[PDB]
């Protein structure tokens, strides 16, 4: 019994929620319970003078109610066919920092979110508030695109085979890992695939250096990741034919590897450390030219911006 | 002689420039100069072991040598035709503070970066880096959409004539002081229009407080606004036609009135305050469904997170 504790960030602007159809396909399988969270606010809160503190409260309460009520309508045949959704709604102008905070007290195991993508061809489209999940939530975040899980659909695990300092391996192991025991958890059969891109050097000589030849640091870099891929792959049962080490920028090279092995969705590691300022940079590029799901996945070692 | 030393922000990823020809378009009826500025940076530079400083440095030269180059040929018309363009790469792995630091330090009247837009009914993309911008820069940032101008497009300051402390009505007066100079610098005959927008009350009846009717909070907002609205007209010279005081969700309001009004951009007033949490939250989900140029100013009062 493990991602037994669920979190669903609903989206206050449609009536269909593909991260609750997400959290109870995940319940289904491997049980466990989820809460729809929504936080809400409105105008006159903040309309201290025309109004007061009593007819402020009223119109809030009434947010709440109505809210409620909505989410309720949307999770009725989950409900009934006996999927435990505990249904939360608070009074907070500052979504991010309340759904957080919400991980953190009640420590949940997922957080899952929906985001929209428009043509069959296109990149998911990132809310702010998506970018401040990412950037600061402590928990594996599950952004669900919506639009139909690939029939066959691959997992893909996006390694950092390239820079040097431990903490990258550690990330690593705990992608695997955890790709591993949840793809089971779920499916019967999960065709996990392991995916690293290094780019090349941008120069063909260096005037200062005649010795030096850029190839052959493009080369060791390939062999870098050959050797680090080949680790992975047997520490965590992954056939060779399922791995996959490529050439070129990774915010251009893994998404569109992604698409051509059919990926349902892209594992990847994110930091917190700030200076490995670069890796911030790629890694918000790649995000956002991803076309399946993503599921986002900070070291053990982060410290969340937010505290409760 | 204002608005004399703008900054472009040089997209990376495509040859064509819409924020320099915008830039370019303002210097021709309004004297001045461009800084076309592109922080720069490469894997490379992160592996230490592998490589040596001298190896890194050679490939940072290259990088620079050669980015610099790109642009010029970007801008080659431009200065064949004598617009003044500096032409700045710099290394720089977290592109937001590099940005930021070059308008601090070099007091730029301006920000100017693209935007894209995918159809014609689409809202602008924006990326991290985008919203970094918004939240942060000092200086204003007009947003360039990545398409024509519309012939006879309007320009349509979005007033914010709810919220109740003062600091909002010098900063409407700060918008619409700029947007007159700025426009009538640029365009012969400039089509400024006035734009607020309020929400009604969320209840119908407070079970607490009998005698409330939440019609008549819904009436007296309105009033607010169109005191407020006649005094601005009167102000700046806008005709009682020119003004459009609506009822709805500003973030659904704005963007279809702007639509409906053929605007070429709308003026929007941001904050730097946190709690006024609320009003980063509406203005963050009205700048993401925005169809047309986006111009975001500060307040005087704004304190940059960002020092040099
Ligand atoms: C390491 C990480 C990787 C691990 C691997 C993860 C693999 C994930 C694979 C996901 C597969 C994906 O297809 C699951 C899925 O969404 O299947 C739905 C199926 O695509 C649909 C159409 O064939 O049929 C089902 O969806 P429906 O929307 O038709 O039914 P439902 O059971 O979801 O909803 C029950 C009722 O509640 C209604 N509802 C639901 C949500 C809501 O917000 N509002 C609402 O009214 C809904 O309209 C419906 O009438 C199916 N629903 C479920 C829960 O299985
Ligand atoms: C309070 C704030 C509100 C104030 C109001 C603001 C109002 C703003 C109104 C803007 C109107 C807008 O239409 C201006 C505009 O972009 O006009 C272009 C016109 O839409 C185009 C097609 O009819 O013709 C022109 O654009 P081109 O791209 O054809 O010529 P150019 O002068 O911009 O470029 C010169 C050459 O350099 C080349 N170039 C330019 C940029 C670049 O990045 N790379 C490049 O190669 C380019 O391809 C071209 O061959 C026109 N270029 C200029 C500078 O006027
Ligand atoms: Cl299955
Ligand atoms: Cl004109």
């Amino acid at each position: 019994e493990k991602y037994q504790n669920l979190l669903v960030v609903i989206d206050p602007n449609q009536d269909d929620q593909p991260a609750l159809r997400r959290a109870v396909y995940i319940v289904q399988r491997n049980g466990g319970r989820i809460k729809a969270f929504l936080p809400v606010y409105d105008l006159s809160y903040d309309m201290t003078t025309l109004l007061s503190p009593d007819e402020r409260n009223a119109m809030r309460k009434g947010v709440i109610n109505q809210k409620t009520a909505w989410i309720k309508q949307q999770a009725r045949y989950y409900l009934e066919a006996g999927i435990q959704i505990d249904i939360k709604v608070i009074w907070h102008n500052r979504p991010y920092e309340a759904i957080i905070e919400e991980v953190i007290t009640d420590k949940h195991d997922l957080l899952i979110k929906m985001a929209h993508q428009h043509d069959k061809l296109g990149s998911l489209i990132f809310t702010p508030l998506d970018w401040q999940l990412l950037r600061k939530c402590p928990a594996p975040v599950w952004m669900v695109k919506d639009k139909e899980w690939p029939e066959y659909g691959t997992i893909v695990v996006a390694a950092n085979l390239s820079n040097e300092e431990s903490y990258h391996d550690a990330l690593n192991l705990k992608l695997i890992e955890l790709t591993n025991d949840l793809s089971h958890r779920i499916q019967k059969d999960p065709d996990v695939h392991l995916l690293s891109a290094y780019p090349v050097a941008p120069i063909n000589i260096a005037i200062e250096l005649p010795d030096f030849d850029p190839n052959l640091y493009n080369n060791a870099l390939r062999g870098q990741h050959l050797i680090a891929m080949k680790e992975l792959r047997q520490k965590f049962s992954i056939p060779e034919e399922k791995t996959h080490v490529k050439e070129g920028l990774p915010e251009q090279v893994i998404p569109q590897v992604c698409e051509e092995l059919n990926a349902g969705i892209v594992v990847l590691g994110i930091l917190g450390r700030t200076g490995a300022a670069f890796l911030g940079n790629t890694a918000e590029q790649l995000i956002d030219h991803i076309k399946c799901d993503l599921l986002a996945i900070k070291p053990d070692g982060f410290t969340c911006p937010i505290t409760v």
